[PDB]
């Protein structure tokens, strides 16, 4: 079997988040409250006259807002898309998912989503108590779920709504958000934001090289049909986590009290890390059958 | 906020199995072929005549089968019954399940039956590879599973199929298996087998006193006929996971290739301990409303 799954199963105890800091609970016990929560530098809009217009209180009021958010959409992500495709594997419904190897390196990712959902619960619920913020709106479900469950909807057969499944995670997975790894490395927030940034960023490279790994082999045993959906469902997946929807933004916005938000949203890189997904179809032999334009890997990568 | 939960949650870090033995792949290092998987002595037909009267080779593989069998059902318990009443009480479908301090504890067991079932997979393929038993016939349905299906299926809309998966899970939290405590202790079987038993029951002497503290919570918040269905709901659960199945027993010497293998289970404690259970109920201050004979506390 695959040396890459080898040496990652072996590497997860010396690596692995929930091994290393599961005493992320006490990272609040000398809490700052004149540290902001999210970094201006990486907010869009920030130099826009109508938030620099806002007083100081407003715009600190949205930094915390896209911190919290960035978390709720975070564990949204992990339990709704990724854990589910993890699971379809581990429930042995593709040909070669029954091998020792794939199971052990899925099963150990599985543990990791688990700690990283409470790493992000515990920063919502902190910083909620903390900020003193009673309540707030709950709503947008995300852009990248709404498509997948849009494309499973008519779906006739479970064999292909699997694939689906399999592949959204995958994506998923393989492209890195921009505020997981920017947040990661900035010293000018809260250090328990950027401590479970890098912890996550950390597990989830390990889960981009597993994923690679595993979508070769189960491809690789994949009858002709199953191949073929995969191959289809690539593009529309790749294209889901390529779209910006900015209905979070004026949320945040309108909540902080911001006048012009409508503006400033209908005004407006942070860009995914799309390199582990062009591995993956690297991998698969795809590289001329998918249709997706590739963006240019970030510095950060 | 309950001081259980709290004490709990802070001590999390220092007890769980997953912070304290991730590296548990690494047990199986200088491996004796040797020593047994199974403790004869907790093995109900060990001293049965057609038992004895097998060969020294099959008498083991019976022991390797039970080990290997008693791990796909902590596996399928996991995954089938105790995640899905987290997942539920997670996903707030209850009222004042939204509560962090609940939020923790239960996230935190999430994470804890992750790693049980990680441990359980990896000793089941550890000893079908080092046992070399390249073979093994399917598995029956847990008993305590067919009776969730059963009851499921009497009990309709999503609202009361809630409350059952609940009360599912609580009671496989609070009722600890016999055997998790037996294989614990035993220090004549593999290192490991009584390792990651030691760590699963570590963790599940939390995740019992979770579990009164959560559902005693719950309970509160639900309307009358919330309550009424998870009172009707107790004594069948309790029921279920106290009947013995025999029905794996069969199969491990039916495969071993053991002659008599149907008198043996004709002619056939590993009782859970109840305590946690009795516990929950008194709690809820279900006292005199259960209709189940909870047996005396086992000796270990
Ligand atoms: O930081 C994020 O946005 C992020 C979201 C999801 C996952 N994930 O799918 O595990 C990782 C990071």
């Amino acid at each position: 079997g695959s040396a890459t799954l080898g040496r990652l199963v072996r590497a997860w105890p010396r690596r692995a988040a929930v091994v290393n800091k599961a005493d992320i609970l006490d990272e609040w016990a000398d809490y700052d409250t004149l540290v902001p929560d999210y970094p201006l530098e990486i907010v869009p809009f920030a130099e826009h006259p109508l938030f620099l217009a806002a007083e100081p209180h407003q715009r600190q009021r949205v930094l915390t807002g896209m911190w919290i958010g960035y978390n709720e959409r975070v564990i949204a992500t992990e339990q709704l898309i990724a854990e589910p495709a993890f699971d379809l594997v581990m429930h042995g419904v593709f040909p070669g998912s029954d091998d020792p190897l794939i199971r052990k390196s899925v099963q150990q990712a599985i543990v990791d989503e688990s700690f990283h959902t409470y790493m992000h619960m515990l920063a919502i619920d902190r910083t909620r108590e903390l900020r003193k913020i009673s309540e707030r709106p709950p709503q947008p479900e995300l852009v990248t779920y709404r498509r997948l469950r849009r494309v499973l909807a008519d779906m006739p057969e479970q064999w292909e709504r699997d694939i689906a499944v399999l592949v959204w995670g995958a994506v998923a997975e393989t492209c890195i958000n921009a505020l997981l790894a920017l947040l990661a490395r900035d010293a000018t927030i809260q250090p328990m934001h950027s401590l479970i940034t890098t912890l996550h960023l950390r597990d989830e490279t390990a889960h981009g090289s597993i994923v690679v790994e595993v979508v070769r082999e189960l491809y690789a045993r994949m009858n002709e049909q199953q191949r073929r959906a995969l191959v289809r469902c690539l593009p529309i997946a790749l294209e889901a986590f390529a779209e910006q929807d900015l209905s979070a933004l004026l949320l945040e916005l309108n909540a902080a009290g911001i006048r012009g938000a409508e503006e400033i949203v209908g005004d407006l890189r942070l860009v995914r890390d799309f390199s582990g997904a062009r591995k993956m179809v690297e991998q698969l032999g795809l590289d001329d059958a998918v249709d997706f334009d590739f963006p240019e890997r970030p510095d950060w990568s």
